[PDB]
């Protein structure tokens, strides 16, 4: 009962899934208005097809595109790349930290209708329904960012669809988001505190993992080992971020881990050549988790059925509507 | 002599009575397609727009310049559909207003110049519809990004001959900073309209810009929140100045010899989502005439005050014709 861009699929059809990915990290209407920024729309489709086929050959069967309205989600692009690559792509709703005036002047009740429109009816005029809700917070929650967290909760409770968040982990936003989700009546088993790998703090993660929250260790290839790339991605290495997966397995929270790359095939919501800077830091792309992180954990003393539990059974339990 | 409309190129003589600053929808990038239910439905918005433009046409309007940019949620397909059904020429816009998303605000002046050029020379999105005007904006002192938008607009105008029109916080005298930046790029004042100029009563500011060759946009004549001072949202947007006060600025500029520098419009819309929810209903109640307000209520008002019919015809037909013509 998991909604994808090609239609509804079952829990067994999901397989190896990456919980936090992006085909394109852009802005609302941007891809349609300026496709030449990515070379052409043809070039972005071709680069995304080759990148997903690389992930499929590596073991991945499903990717969850957490690109929201304001990240410039184009479900028609998501459907085209999914068809040519034979990889299941799950679409998303919600609002990130770049909402336009028509979204930021809306009440909590109006934002619930929009989220409920994209999950129950469909996205735009395509009929494609959203299977996950993406929300954001950069530091302490602004008066509007609180309404998005609450609206995402009211939409998750009426459909059963899960929530995934953006967090500035060094500032520990996951505790405030958790306090807001719990005040709304949302079950912690339906929420994923993303970007939790941006910190080396383990005491903040185990506290949330004990309450039932899923920990999103999603930006593993993000290593700044360029003032723009050093501020966006990486103070530490990938080995340090991948050791945080092992540190949570050792504490007995193997059922709460969700791994991903947080990769893109086109990036426009930052500096011009950030995609070219990223493409060489990680030449593996979206295939970094099964080819470089899984054999690392196998060498550092973690069995294959613990890793096959994190990648197959954990995201399938998360993405299933309850 | 030839200008781009959403139905294709037309000869300037066919433009006729032209409203220089209007919107079919005041929204945000991708909003109409992602949430048409905000406006009832996409079909309801089209029907309302067609009815409004048909009524405006019956009153004498032949062309409107939709100054909706990418970030005002310009949907050219909607503009084309309504233009064809109402049989009113609609000139589309490029440029950037004051709500650009991350992918726009992180761009350099060279990249923004290429985006504006693409929308004028090649087309908007995958439609083939080309922009006939560049819309820019400042709300007080220009931010570093707004300065880049103004420079890119000036560069695209110099390369194509297409005019530039602006949004200003008129009380803050924004037109002076805008003018300075445009002229630093070598753009002729005759290719620029300093809009929302009816938001101020400072005639010294207006005549000085007009004296330099700038077109003065007295473009929101029906905007008045008198009678509804209890509505904090409507008062902050529409202001407390009467439609008459805004319209008398057209007479004031004519009297000082600047009839050739005046552009008049309503700054109306059929859908409004970039503000509070009830705003379109409130606006439609204050002004039931919509875009027809200029020929039905403003033109006869100025005739009562003594302005000749040939001067008014010069402001509504000749001035927009000279402005829109690629020069
Ligand atoms: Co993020
Ligand atoms: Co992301
Ligand atoms: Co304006
Ligand atoms: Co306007």
């Amino acid at each position: 009962r998991i909604n994808t861009v090609r239609g509804p699929i079952t829990i067994s059809e999901a397989g190896f899934t990456l919980t936090h990915e992006h085909i394109c990290g852009t802005s609302a209407g941007f891809l349609r208005a300026w496709p030449e920024f990515f070379g052409s729309r043809k070039a972005l489709v071709e680069k995304a097809v080759r990148g997903l086929r690389r992930a499929r050959a590596a073991g991945v069967r499903t990717i969850v595109d957490v690109s929201t309205f304001d990240i410039g989600r184009d479900v028609s692009l998501l459907a085209e790349v999914s068809r040519a690559a034979d990889v299941h792509i799950v679409a998303a709703t919600g609002l990130w930290f770049d909402p336009p005036l028509s979204m930021r002047l809306r009440s909590v009740e109006e934002l619930t209708q929009f989220f409920l429109r994209e999950i129950q009816y469909g996205i735009e005029d395509t009929g494609i329904r959203a299977g996950i809700i993406k929300v954001a917070t950069t530091g302490k929650a602004t008066p509007f960012q609180e309404l998005v967290l609450r609206a995402a909760a009211r939409a998750s409770l009426a459909t059963g669809v899960p929530v995934t968040t953006h967090t500035a982990a060094s500032q520990r936003d996951g505790e405030q988001q958790a306090a807001i989700f719990e005040s709304e009546g949302l079950s912690p088993s339906r929420v994923c505190i993303g970007h939790s790998d941006d910190t080396d703090d383990l005491s903040y993660l185990t506290a949330l993992a004990a309450r039932g929250y899923l920990i999103g260790l999603d930006g593993i290839p993000w290593s700044a080992i360029n003032a723009s790339a050093s501020a966006l991605l990486g103070n530490r290495s990938w080995q340090t971020r991948a050791l945080l997966i092992k540190a949570l397995i050792d504490q007995g929270y193997m059922k709460q881990i969700l791994v991903s790359n947080d990769w893109t095939f086109g990036f426009s919501s930052y500096v011009t050549n950030i995609m070219d800077v990223m493409d060489r830091v990680n030449p593996d792309g979206m295939a970094f988790i099964p080819l470089r992180v899984i054999p690392f954990l196998r060498e550092k003393g973690v069995p294959q059925e613990t890793l096959a539990g994190i990648t197959v059974t954990n995201p399938a339990r998360f993405l299933s509507p309850t």
